[PDB]
């Protein structure tokens, strides 16, 4: 039927597996993940139609107070594949064997169909994220010698952490058209190493395809981390960070109607 998770009714941390064939190995995992909201009024609800495959998120939050203003954004309601290292949730029923070492993975395309409707000027992005960890099956967080990589294919009013390194051009596909797209590369120290690729021409809705290794190769190339090839690419998460400390009302709706990961016959790291 329809899988539904809701904040605050299901608790602090609503989330659920998507396990179509009931094999106890989910294909994807969804979380509302309001991880820097200490208190708010209102609600956020995510539903997944097990027939149409449509994930739909509706958020009407007000009177927001953050856990830690220095963490900047409010949360990252999302769907992911792989092992998310901040908790015991995972989804590994898919064609890409995450978690695996970067040095052992082949490249893959990530294709997402979506439509974003932030309301009232709300700062948001639509960002794909992966964590790279010393341990494949981490469930308790991230250490200072590990990495977070984000790829922002939409943003309005939000800036990545840290500082701008350079611009790169990556061949991507936008609504069926091959596009050589420019991304700004940003790098931060926030408790671990962070690298974000923020596209220069953000895409508010449609179907976007990226070659994942174009981004992980650059993140490897610019890393300050030692023994980068020891790292496991844990997962691929897709969601919307939203809000800054200026934001006390965050009303947002979106839909993601397909996620596909397509293996390629070439290494991840070029
Ligand atoms: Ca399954
Ligand atoms: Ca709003």
């Amino acid at each position: 039927k329809v899988l539904k998770i809701r904040y605050p009714d299901d608790g602090e941390w609503p989330g659920a597996p998507i396990d179509k064939d009931g094999d106890g190995n989910p294909e994807f995992y969804i979380e509302i993940n309001l991880w820097n909201i200490l208190n708010a009024t209102g609600f956020a609800e995510m539903t997944y139609n097990l027939t149409s495959g449509v994930l739909h998120y509706v958020q009407q939050l007000d009177n927001i107070v953050l856990r830690d203003r220095s963490n900047w954004v409010h949360g990252y309601p999302e769907i992911f594949y792989g092992n998310k290292p901040w908790n015991a949730n995972y989804a590994t029923d898919g064609p890409i064997p995450l978690p695996s070492k970067v040095s052992n993975l082949t490249d893959f395309y990530l294709t997402i169909s979506y439509k974003l409707e932030p309301k009232n000027g709300l700062p948001i992005n639509f960002a794909i994220e992966s964590w790279l960890t010393r341990e494949a099956w981490r469930t308790t967080g991230i250490n200072s010698d590990e990495q977070e990589v984000m790829i922002w294919i939409y943003y309005d009013g939000l800036q990545p952490a840290g500082s701008k390194v350079k611009e790169i051009v990556v061949p991507i596909i936008v609504n069926g058209t091959p596009v050589n797209a420019t991304f700004e590369v940003w790098k931060a120290n926030i408790g671990w190493e962070y690298v974000a690729f923020r596209i220069k021409t953000p895409i508010k809705e449609g179907t976007v395809t990226i070659p994942y290794g174009a981004f992980i190769s650059v993140a490897a190339n610019i890393s300050s981390l030692p023994n980068y090839t020891e790292l496991y690419l844990e997962d691929v998460e897709i969601g919307t960070e939203f809000g800054t400390p200026s934001t006390t009302s965050a009303h947002l709706e979106w839909w993601i109607t397909n996620i596909t990961l397509t293996p390629l016959d070439r290494p991840l790291i070029s």
